[PDB]
């Protein structure tokens, strides 16, 4: 096969958007709210709902990564051509998706981390229950970063990845379905082809699949993380440990 000029004006347009969306270097993070890490008995669910040490600082890393979705969605070709109202409705919906989408660029593999410079911006299972999450979360988020570091992705392919992930036409509370599905056929189009036509055997064999798979482990991730969101939010006081886009997103 062969990629045609939109396609690949396509893919120009998503590896600039990311290129101006993302900061390798994690230049920001130590403008954020800093990083607490206190005795919690090992853990305990009791103390860190008591504490929640961690989370002033991944609410904000969070809201950043908001702010850097919002700016590549903004850059997705066809994005502008919808109302405001699918543009909010596929933003919020899709928000957690792909920061988790995001995050796996700093995840390694060496020790199961998210590593962003300083080992006071190395994120581990241990940080997260410090913000309030529980294992039900985790545990597959994890086994998800291992799947998905395991693709070997081309930035190309990470890219068209988190486009589609925003313009999913089957969000609940979208209006113009149609117009949506032309975006995202257009976009996995692109993707499928770019697949035959750019990426070597053994790493091609079935990628299609496999990344679409990521997509359907994404939505199931997704609900959990919006149970536990509810869950912290019984907790008193922890609204002020959060951020007005975080609560807006997510609330
Ligand atoms: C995806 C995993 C992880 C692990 C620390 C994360 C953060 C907060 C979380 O929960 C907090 C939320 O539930 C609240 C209550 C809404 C705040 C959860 C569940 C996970 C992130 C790691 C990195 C590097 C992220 C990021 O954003 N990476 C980026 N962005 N830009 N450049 N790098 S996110």
């Amino acid at each position: 096969p062969k990629l045609s000029e939109e396609q690949q004006r396509i893919i120009a347009i998503l590896l600039d958007a990311h290129h101006k969306t993302y900061d390798p270097t994690y230049s920001d993070f130590c403008q954020f709210r800093p990083p607490v890490r206190v005795n919690d008995g090992g853990g305990s669910v009791t103390l860190e709902l008591l504490q929640l040490s961690m989370l002033p600082h991944l609410a904000d890393l969070v809201s950043y990564s908001i702010q850097k979705v919002i700016g590549f969605a903004k850059m997705i070709p066809g994005f502008r051509d919808l109302t405001s109202e699918d543009q909010i409705v596929l933003l919020k919906s899709s928000a957690i998706e792909v920061i988790m989408l995001r995050s796996n660029e700093s995840f390694t593999m060496d020790d199961m981390s998210w590593t962003c410079g300083n080992q006071d911006y190395k994120y581990r299972v241990s940080d997260v229950t410090k913000a309030g999450h529980s294992l039900e979360l985790i545990e597959p988020l994890i086994k998800f970063q291992v799947g998905l570091k395991k693709l070997n992705l081309h930035e190309e392919e990470h890219v068209l990845l988190m486009a589609i992930c925003i313009v999913s036409p089957d969000r609940p509370g979208v209006q113009d379905a149609a117009l949506i599905e032309a975006i995202q056929d257009r976009l996995s189009n692109t993707l499928q082809t770019y697949i035959r036509c750019r990426h070597p055997p053994p790493g091609s064999h079935l990628l299609y699949a496999k990344m679409i798979q990521k997509l359907a482990d994404l939505r199931s991730l997704n609900e959990e993380h919006s149970k536990q969101y509810r869950c912290l939010s019984f907790q008193p006081e922890c609204s002020m440990k959060l951020t007005p886009l975080v609560l807006e997103v997510f609330g």
